[PDB]
């Protein structure tokens, strides 16, 4: 039961569609492990009615911080990874897709924990940038995370099904997230804890 | 005999060319060796009475999986690579290309068998994406192909050769593919034997 | 308090804002310390009355160099990292950015030490680059610091602060510097000695 | 003496300038050492009367080659180097530039020698890409080298200098090469002969 027709076109439905402007960026992104990587996640969509195409998603972390000479820098941003080194940043975006950053050494996460978070004052930007596929015009939309829209311990409800040939996205469930059994240990600690043994 | 003139047009012959669409991708895709690698190819062609510049291939694995920690994600997207490390996704499409993915230890199809592919439940997308030459108008084209889609054991047969000044393009040989010596084991299972000794 | 809101616009108010073309880029570059790098730092403002969309910042050195080999070469061009290899240079512009090249083993500037500076004779072109968010109008912006316009142990006077809801750009700061007390070793040396324990 | 003003406009004349495109690529390429790296070098330019913007070079080496399983590959296309990892792709481009592709282990020119060179049935295609500064209208130009037009043990005569506040073009030597004394051996030999001792 093929996604993609040979002629190019997509065996998918769009259900239950609501504002379309609502339905490009989940209200909350979360926080849980996947394959033993903790992963902060967001979901995002398509354009209804419009079909998005040269898709990409990039995402800042925009957080105040000072420098150990004493300078404080107001909102610093700096670039949270979603897929920049792979190419995974430039999406085939038909049905929603959760978006994740792992956190790693590298991620500006790595050393926090579930109960740092909150205390933590942070706000992460996430832009979508394409084009238009009956039009040819470019489009960018933008949204933002702060510290209290950011779950611990929650994964995305899935959207997607297969129903008599056609790929079936409930939109209904394009926001909803569950708790799931996760650590509270920040990944460096996760991490160092796995690497003992 | 020069391909490219000083003044920027090819000495290309499109022959025995057939609706325009369904020369932008081959039917099929194949696994075979090439220089010692086991690689999964495809053919891209340009478009008719138009071609296609600033032109660029991307390849997208969709496949359901469930993460260690339980979490079933239906056809999750994962990027695969056909040159975006080297420049080598940036095409030069005058006449056909095969676009190869080496099957490599980052390649979704590193521990796939040939008797285990057509159990694998599991679709590549492929888009091509660029700009219409005398138009300066954007464009995108997508295909697929499924598991059945992927002949293992085959090569593309060839459609170019030079004919009294002209590089020309058999278009009937556009889709057409043979089979050739090739081992049946995984990527992975080929390069550990190599490996020994 | 947010910067951007969840429908897309920013709440930030663009204060004592002189001609919009010289709020692009600062008069001045500056050299300082950073969380112990020393770093060559420039500040870009967005378009006033028009946000400035895929935004994306380039640099060049322009210095005339002789090869080993006795070829003298004019104004020789060669690339300043400004965040290429993370994404950082893909910008989200809204009020005023501080630029960062850190100066490391693969900056032109590492050997130079502030009593070398001003006997070199060097331009640094600055390129922004973007989209009009109204028009979908591609635009470019360009400027340049000589010598004598980078600013040995100094730093940018911030410009942003909270005010009642509002964040709050004071464009009479936009290119005012400040001395601090900064080394003046060349990269090099400092990194040589902070290796020596 | 600045080339480019705070205004962003350059302090260039174009001089002695034929029809425009036919300043747009060298007609010749060279190989000769810079900097202790064997590197093959060619020219370009901008248009005239109108700059390009969000300029690109790319290059490809097409050559028919047979893989050790006996597939024979014509006109086989291959990226490269001249600048894609560090960002030295992207061109200022208002006088003529060299570009220039280092012969190291990954150039497929690393074994070729001086006398090997004019056995070898090659071509390389050169692609400029960008935009009219006036227009924000997309453009590329192409053009190609083959065998018997690279030149080994040459370099470009330059082009640019100073001349009361403009820095000055002669389009007259936008073509010319003069001999230099080069070694004769491929970059693979040099380089082993360098690493002894
Ligand atoms: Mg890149």
């Amino acid at each position: 039961q093929r996604y993609v027709r040979k002629d190019g076109k997509c065996n998918v439905h769009h259900g239950n569609v609501k504002r379309a402007e609502t339905l490009v960026f989940s209200t909350h992104a979360v926080i849980s492990m996947r394959d033993g990587k903790l992963c902060l996640m967001f979901r995002v969509g398509d354009l209804r009615n419009s079909h998005i195409v040269r898709a990409s998603i990039r995402a800042k972390l925009i957080k105040s911080k000072q420098t150990s000479e004493g300078e404080f820098i107001p909102l610093n941003q700096t670039d949270i990874n979603v897929g920049y080194y792979t190419g995974d940043d430039r999406l085939f975006l038909v049905s929603p897709l959760i978006i994740s950053h792992e956190i790693n050494q590298q991620s500006p996460f790595w050393e926090i924990s579930k109960a740092q978070l909150p205390k933590e004052e942070l706000e992460i930007v996430v832009i979508l940038e394409g084009m238009v596929e009956a039009t040819g015009m470019t489009c960018q939309a933008r949204s933002s995370y702060i510290t209290s829209e950011i779950l611990w311990g929650y994964r995305f409800t899935p959207v997607l099904t297969l129903e008599d040939g056609f790929y079936e996205v409930d939109y209904n469930s394009f926001h909803e997230t569950y708790e799931t059994s996760t650590p509270s240990l920040s990944a460096k600690e996760l991490a160092e804890l796995a690497n003992r043994a």
